[PDB]
């Protein structure tokens, strides 16, 4: 094995379905971040090895986005590229991958991160090619059908959601004080400035904040909100919504940095990944995080931070009990509730936010770690 | 660093563009291949640490094929899986990666492989979501959009191929003979048995490569027309291009150390891999710089390979790539490529190397190369040695 | 108030659904019988005064198909033109307007008829133009949609069949009993060269009604299954409805008068129609309230009729109809009917006029009846003379 | 023959594009004005022979409208209906054919009209019943594909209109300074109240008020306004609109409004239809007009009003000229450009807006007459 750092982390702000990055192709927003990635790490183009980027719901991008985006971007031609579809775990896992290969030796320099525009998400007529012959037929919402549905048992996400609160005990006050607390924090951070250190700006208007977040969030307007997926507890104001966004790190190995006078923002520690029922996909971070916790010989109080997205209420407060995290040191800036879930960025989204973070608290150790749809969670562990 | 072994290695036959297996979905091939690879290796399910997948045209095929192949399969649910696309790379880069990650300590045991159906690909309606307000639209199909159209010059492949025959100078006729030799070579391997081994029946029972044209002649090549030009610059054919089709295939790569522990015996070593980019408008040249890479690599030159599998995408890629890397035409694709079996896109990658790891059994052969090119610009590479 | 007479009848023969004139445009199979009926009356294209025209199933056909129809078939840009929609009954409206529009001084020779090609017919997507926004959504099939489903009840006219044979006790076995005669009846007539006056020839050579399925058995009938209802309660089948199909036909009609000065030896005098409402749930019993009223116009009996042409939609529907208006069987649908000949929507009503027009030269027939029910609850009928 | 009246007209307000009658059925439009007309003649249900009514972008109506609309209106079950289409003369030509059937004794009573909705007519897709196969296909726009595109030529009316514009040596000035009459004349019959006897309110919202004129229209506006089809002169501005909206009149012998004490608005005196070439579509009222006036023993100079449907400037003053029309009688109250053209509708509208204001002003005769795209014209003439 080598040691592995990242170099470099940079998002750009998430946008609203249907909001100000509806227009702002997946390709694009891969291709900003990769390229400010590099920027920030003060290496040339030519220094990347290879690009490997999450990308969910990709009917629609055409080829291979990490290929596009990184030519876009402005790597040569050159560099090798390949696309990640882990769900929502697609940019979490871009990151162990990347660090998996140098460690081998297979790389120095690899690009790592996500993007997924849900809005600019095409429809889907499945016999198109050889015919319905007669009668009504479906077209199919890409977003859903290969993103938020799942595949096994044909329902969404959210009643993954509803099974964990019915067997974990979770009620609607807690899942709404939940998120409450969410786009409280979140509100703070943004007016506080948190993300304006990890933020690219994208023109389309400059666009540069967080636009998910709904300020002056009450309990009261909370509570009022229709179950939206059935006996319900789980509404669009406790679930993380539907988003359009990027993010991009850099992982080099130690030797590499150290050759090129490369400062490391943190050391890759280490991953892990599990499976679990689909039907409750949500409790996925809790096999991750203990399988990562048993490689590292760690604990959760070990870690200063903690990025668990957050995917639904109930999925996040179970994760949250079994796991007994102190609540203080997660999501610190607010989670995926009031700031989005851009599939297949959210992953590489949350570890970037972690990063900036534990600079700036000049925290030791951060977990990041996410359920996947389809029954499966991914965990990484950084230190500086 | 450790070595890995790859310890199984099955495939479907390959469905024809609208044949035998267009009503099995991506998802249900995977799934056949994936148990039977399981099956084959000797090891029990629970034994699997990940699963690592190729699928290229993933527009309707529902959440990440990996994990839904992976489960079908009957695969524990604790098994984690994801799924990779690297355009026609795609099945061979699974069997790399999964490589580095078992050498790297982070598995002992992964099944790799892809599967594509092409027929079964829907068609996309952009604008569906916010409307198109007024006037005329297109809608796409997934396949050329998302898969065989090179997404930056907006052309399609075939172009790509037609790029390389004007600028290496191979002539209609050679891309012809190209055909014709793989025609041959696939007829007489099917009628020798080559591929019994090697495929895992299907009942819709499909157990034979369907996309082979038997008796094909030179004349018959000459007769048709160029698929992707017209206006008189066209070179490249249906006849003397792959074509588009449907099939799966899986391997199952472990360490060394728990090869042994568990007495499973190995097909083959592992040895390397290389990936390399390249301008997207010859795309098809992209094996002479993987291949070039991962002989640096493994300090290895042509002439150490008893066989070679490089993907036939478009005769005049393959021959530009044959020609530049020297290689002894006796020893590559020898049971016939992909203009005669077919090139199911995201499957492909780990098809050809189930092909040679079958072949070298038979022969005896010690040092093997597999390697093709990929839409967008890139090759990528695999060496495996008994 | 004059009389009107009935110069010249042509039809194609019927395609079947995705048979021989699927890629025959609506537009075009009413240009071809346009083009031959103005041939046929030995009249001046100039002569003609007006088109009118039945069409159905317009989604995609372009601007209004008489028009359309009018200029391709060579009939002079200044001739005017509209398509006529009564569903079913539309090539026989036709008629009955232009007669009453030459009785009435406002023209002296209209050309008239109907098109449909069913399979021709697109899908629609309802909100394409402002979007989804999110969730799965329905494309709707134009036939069916705009066509063969009840707009009122959302369910299919088989359904209303099935009302039908419910409410007037009409068992499987009638119905394929009916069905039967239907298929003996054409196979005998087309063999007899029955049909060979009326049809003209479309080169793709189509000259030869598709349709029909010669050697129907009643055990042939007896094991198809219900087409429309399932769940046990079902009696209506394939075999005894009408299909889904692709024809079109034409007739002039001119003044008495005009013919005379111009020397044309008319077909037939148009006598009377007549159209009548009624419950859409069961839409195929309207023959009997449109029949029952020009009976009362006319003062005849059906005892008066020498040939009856009533459309067969469903054997169910045709069953009641036959019953309570107390037909002579020997006299309906001599040559067949739509079970075996087939139902091309907007076309039929004309059609089966044709049809009963050269039966009742053949025979010197003296009056003839042509009916036919009506998708949302209608009928319609002609009586002609000669 | 036998003498026919008119005894009732009514329209719905004309909705704007993605406007305000966007969600209101074609089907659902024509009911109300069917019932509405009834209501106003005095007259019962049972009493309508027949419903002959215009629609022309059938796409996704459902089957045939006039049958639905005569239904949802509440006529028995009993009437019978049929749907004409001559596409932008529909409503026109269902006013004439009834007077033709009930003249020749074949019925007494008629509703007629016509109902547009352009706004909700569906996308096409050709080949979906057997399949593309492979490769990019079009969708087609039902409302350009069946309505607005001369099929013959495949380009827009749009190009008509500029090859009569060509010919006739009509300037974009004199084609907005029409546009711009039009603008005004509507705006100040909007303010005066002149629809309020002829409009039925539609609840959404009440609408009752035509709101595609653009109040404040400037010849300066106009000239900004860049060539909406192709060297081109005619824009957004000085052509039609694309609209929502239906209309409904009933005609009666006078033998039968006798019997039944209904007080008739005018008579029905004749009509004509006439085609031309359908590159210049839009002079076809010359010819229909000429037509009616060899029929009546009538000139120009005997109408005391006349409406002219304003499908484009260009084509209309091609119209005024050669028929030479005395403008001041002419869409006294404004015209297309202003109000709209819902295509199935428009000829039966302008009808019911003819014979209100010839009723305000105690006029003996009145013309109605419109192009038709694919090359027709069609006219009527009324008499009180």
């Amino acid at each position: 094995m080598r040691e592995v750092v990242i170099v470099s982390a940079v998002r750009t702000a998430i946008g609203s379905f249907g909001g100000t990055l509806k227009d702002v192709s997946a390709v694009d927003l891969g291709a900003i971040v990769i390229k400010e990635a590099v920027k920030r790490a003060g290496i040339k183009p030519e220094q990347v090895d290879e690009v490997i980027f999450g990308n969910v719901i990709q009917a629609g991008v055409g080829q291979s986005l990490a290929r596009q985006s990184a030519v876009y971007a402005g790597l040569p031609v050159e560099v090798p590229a390949f696309t990640v579809n882990k769900l929502c775990g697609s940019g979490l896992r871009t990151v162990s991958l990347a660090a998996s290969l140098i460690s081998n030796g297979d790389a120095d320099t690899i690009v790592v991160g996500g993007s997924e525009n849900m809005s600019a998400s095409p429809y889907l007529i499945p016999k198109a090619r050889f015919g319905y012959r007669m009668g009504e037929a479906k077209i199919y919402d890409a977003m859903l059908h290969d993103g938020l549905i799942d595949s096994f048992n044909n329902y969404h996400m959210g009643i993954t959601a509803e099974n964990i609160a019915e067997k974990w005990g979770i009620t609607r006050e807690d899942q709404d004080k939940f998120a409450l607390a969410s786009q409280q924090k979140a509100e703070a951070a943004i007016k506080a400035g948190k993300f304006k250190d990890e933020i690219v700006p994208v023109t389309v208007v400059v666009f540069d904040t967080d636009e998910d977040p709904r300020f002056g969030t009450t309990i009261e307007t909370l509570a009022k909100l229709k179950p939206a997926f059935k006996t319900g507890t789980v509404t669009a104001g406790n679930s993380s919504g539907i988003n359009d966004s990027s993010a991009a790190l850099i992982l080099m190995s130690a030797d590499k940095a150290k050759e090129l006078g490369v400062k490391p923002m943190a050391k890759y520690v280490d991953f892990a990944s599990a499976g679990l029922d689909p039907a409750i996909m949500g409790y996925g971070p809790y096999y991750a995080t203990k399988k990562v916790l048993a490689k590292t010989n760690l604990t959760i109080k070990d870690f200063d931070l903690i990025e668990a997205n957050e995917a639904f209420a109930a999925q996040s407060i179970a994760v949250a009990r079994d796991l007994e995290f102190d609540m203080s040191k997660v999501n610190v800036n607010g989670g995926a509730i009031a700031l989005g879930h851009p599939v297949g960025c959210s992953g590489a989204r949350i570890l970037v936010t972690l990063l900036h973070e534990m600079q700036k608290r000049d925290a030791k150790k951060g977990l990041a770690t996410l359920c996947i749809g389809g029954g499966q969670g991914t965990a990484v562990v950084v230190e500086r």
